[PDB]
């Protein structure tokens, strides 16, 4: 963990010592996780808040955001939490998470490639680095500190009572936590169906490891597990070269070989998939395997040719003889492959939106291939395919009726909905306000979707502990996560939404048995908030934070 | 065939009209198989030869060539042969071509080689005579030129002996020209087939120029359609080896085509690897079943670049080890492919025939490498062809040697006694005798009878087929002396110089079976006389008799008996 250290990116917004001039010392604070704090400018906190107080259920975890900003350097810089403790009884400080929220390159307002003018770019807080254990800080800077409590299940309700020291080379900050009676099970039994598709390609160039290694599968451990901690059901698998075109900075390779050899027959290679469904699945991410893709960016299907030892390409289009040809060839042997493993009920071929003739004739081909073969589609609403789609994600702006929600959960379908660059809120941006990333499962509650999906948990730019930008899409678009297995606010903040989001399911479960009918409709009338229109009318932040209240009085 | 009809490159040297003003009318005779007529010169033939005279075994075949030369253009030149009678040798086993131009240049300019990168530029350039077309039924010839005629009469084994007579008629514009006659007397001793001789040749295969030069894919059907006839040269020649590329680039592209890997080396994420031999079957089986059975020589563990290509899963793409002989990374790399291969080669029959084969390298990476193939398998067969080494005599089961050096007559008798083949090669650095296009045809079967002189098992060269990119017209490349890279030519045509490499392996055949019956006679004195003539064959003797009076001498010893 010493070489997962690292050095933020200059400030490209200098510092103006007279507006440093009336701090005379040392100042600490709690502030709020709603806000990022900038780096050169004192916090915008009047008179310092020395106690914060939380609620929460056993099980949950629960953030609150410290402050220091100085006039002069701090040496050594340290965060620490006492045990939480309510008359006897305890919570274990090792429950306790404490981290430097660290600063990271952004721009702006969001599709298209991108020229970065360096003149319309700041830095903006959103690393969690739970790993250094000390920092220097620069005088006249401020520094942000995350504090995570993983309350356990068997913890006993009532007031619990801690301290966070703060130290350089100081002040003690006040912790009260408020625990319920009531208890959240543990991610691996949450209902919602979160997807953020995964890059092990850019763990590998990263580090510069052999991919597959165990070098490789150690570093993704823990990264991984910040996934299936949040609630990850689905794995994501690249069954063929470059899914979608090298969009991303690490283009995705086939975790299968291809091989046609020069008798006509073909040798398919799965030992890279099975090695990387296997890790998944032993961290608690099982629900689902996603397969990308049948219809690239650019249709050029890569296979090894024996006869000439080189590779080729077909050149095949969806509603073509020699596309369906070569697809029932693999898609056939990958069916029985399946089978022998016990994925296939859990395995879905995996679209991302093309004219509908395309999409179609893709699937007559899986189907004459395997008739139960599942497949899935992040896109726009089509009804020609809601009894083909056993997971269909669709954009935030469109919808499903109520009926067409109700037949696919009958039918034991997965129903979402994602955002991407196209939208400028909510999102998941490095300059987005962090309540956004919770709302975004405050909305999936609303709607009665089954969860939330995005396109990129992980697809690193060149330096992504630095600098957030690439050369397409607005900055944090590739990835919520960073390098040593360090979360964001993004992340922490949405996961806080999907701990909600089971909060609110196991509450209708007791309220529609007890027929407090009444109760229930609150629930609702405050989950009205979460539509997509009205955030003009009722901010993110304020929206998240009203309902939050109402959760937790019940 | 018609596919196969093309035309010549320009001659680079203009024809001199008053070379030509003393020649009134067409002319044609028999001429010299010994000799390469150039196009735009009379014929050097002072008065007409109507007949011709040959003598043969059995079994053989045997070769003359014609030539026309003409003042006028003739139209649809065309050439036939009837029947030879006495019994008949059938004119199903005689072939006619015309010996079509391609460009040669020379030696290098000090005449000492033809090694070394070179632009043609800088060198001469001529029309020579070689290719041996009998597929184009047909040719139109301008004014003043000369175009030779080859005829090869494939004498049945079951012929009866005696003199047989025939008529080889030539035709253009319609009307005939000449009959010339053709006298064979078939002597009562007989030839056994080439897939019965001992001789030993080994000329390099090249299956990927076939594949380039008619642009389809590697090992399709139509690929080996193609080759079919092309390779079936080469097994009539008495071709004993077949040439596989068991890694990618064994001579790293030093040809027009290189050679690509006919194994799929696959490393495999979880640290197995898989090998497949599919291509690499299907060449073996093809060439086999064309009577190319003696040995399989896999190229290479010690290519120049020491770069090794493999497909590496888990990053699904092609990598390269750089290892070189004498590093464990090497051994470890080797070692596991040639364990897989080993198992391979055995449960197909192949093991005791498989050799590894190496090209010339510093003593320390020769023995390393020699190591590393023992480890793998103590059995492992291996070859070499560069210079001599006596520390490399019992573990070289196919060593072939430079002209220039020599084995000691105990050192081949002992590798004899011990089941093992002991030859020689040329390539670049000889001026003669070679097989560039503008060497002497009598020097390509020269080459035979200084195998017998040598008590050599045969005779070695890198190159059948790795045709450069128009070999039909332009014989000359990047490196080497024209016609180093290719005695073969597209349409599964001959050369003459392989026609007269051919020749001098059935009389190297004759040697063998002459001593053979004159050893079991106790006739000391036949053999004593055979060897006197065979002393004619040295390397550093073509200053005081040519190679041509050389071949042409020993040819008529041989066949007096
Ligand atoms: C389901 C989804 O997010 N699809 C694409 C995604 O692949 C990526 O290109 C993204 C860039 O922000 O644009 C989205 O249209
Ligand atoms: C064994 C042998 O023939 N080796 C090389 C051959 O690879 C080729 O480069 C040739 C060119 O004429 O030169 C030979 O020395
Ligand atoms: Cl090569």
């Amino acid at each position: 963990q010493t070489s997962e250290y690292y050095q933020e990116a200059a400030n490209p917004i200098a510092t103006n010592p007279a507006l440093w001039a009336k701090v005379t010392a040392p100042q600490i604070s709690w502030g709020s996780t709603d806000i990022r704090y900038k780096k050169e400018e004192p916090a915008p906190i009047h008179s310092a808040q020395k106690s914060m107080n939380l609620t929460a259920w056993k099980g949950e975890k629960i953030s609150a955001q410290l402050v220091v900003w100085t006039p002069k350097v701090l040496n050594d810089l340290t965060f620490m939490v006492s045990d939480l403790t309510s008359g006897s009884a305890t919570i274990s400080k090792e429950n306790i998470r404490t981290g430097f929220v660290r600063y990271v390159i952004t721009d702006e307002l969001a599709c298209g490639y991108r020229n970065s003018a360096d003149f319309d770019s700041t830095l903006v807080a959103d690393v969690i680095d739970h790993i250094t254990p000390t920092l220097t800080l620069p005088a006249n800077s401020t520094q942000g500190g995350w504090i995570s409590v993983n309350i356990p299940q068997g913890t006993k309700a009532g007031k619990y009572t801690g301290t966070v020291t703060v130290k350089a080379d100081l002040s003690e900050l006040k912790l009260n936590l408020q625990v319920k009676n009531r208890t959240l099970p543990p991610p691996s039994e949450w209902a919602f169906h979160l997807d953020l598709w995964q890059n092990p390609y850019a763990v590998s160039r990263y580090y510069n490891v052999e991919p597959f290694s165990k070098k490789h599968f150690d570093l993704m451990r823990p990264l991984m597990k910040l996934y299936a901690d949040a609630g990850g059901k689905v794995i994501t698998a690249s069954i063929m070269h470059k899914p979608w075109n090298g969009q991303t900075y690490d283009a995705f390779e086939s975790m299968v070989t291809w091989l046609k050899k020069a008798d006509g027959t073909w040798y398919f290679d799965y030992t890279v998939f099975d090695k990387w469904v296997e890790f998944m699945m032993d961290l608690g991410v099982k629900k689902q395997i996603s397969c990308y893709s049948m219809v690239p960016w650019r249709l050029s299907f890569q296979y090894f040719d024996q006869a000439s030892n080189s590779f080729k390409f077909l050149d095949a289009k969806p509603g073509e003889v020699a596309y369906e040809e070569f697809w029932m060839n693999m898609l056939q042997d990958f069916s029985k492959h399946l089978k022998a493993k016990g994925w296939f009920d859990i395995t879905h071929i995996a679209m991302d939106e093309r004219p509908m003739k395309d999409m179609q004739e893709t699937l007559k081909v899986i189907r004459k291939a395997d008739k139960d073969f599942k497949v899935s589609l992040a896109g726009t609403y089509h009804k020609e395919l809601l009894d083909d789609l056993n997971d269909y994600c669709i954009t935030i702006a469109e919808k499903f009726t109520p009926e067409e929600i109700e037949a696919r959960r009958k039918a034991g379908k997965v129903t979402t909905y994602y955002t991407c660059c196209t939208e400028p809120r909510p999102n998941t941006f490095t300059f987005s306000e962090p309540a956004e990333a919770e709302w975004l499962a405050w909305h999936s509650a609303k709607e009665n979707l089954d969860g939330y999906l995005r396109w990129a948990l992980n697809s690193w730019v060149k330096n992504p502990l630095q600098d957030s930008r690439f050369t397409a899409w607005a900055a944090g678009d590739t990835y919520m996560i960073y390098p040593g297995a360090r979360s964001s606010i993004r992340l922490e903040r949405l996961t806080e939404g999907i701990q909600f989001f089971e909060k609110v399911r196991i509450l209708k479960e007791e309220f529609e048995e007890k027929g407090n009918k009444g109760a229930i409709k609150n629930i609702d009338k405050t989950l009205k908030m979460f539509d997509e229109s009205s955030m003009d009318k009722i901010s993110p932040t304020t929206a998240v934070n009203k309902a939050k209240k109402v959760i937790n009085r019940y």
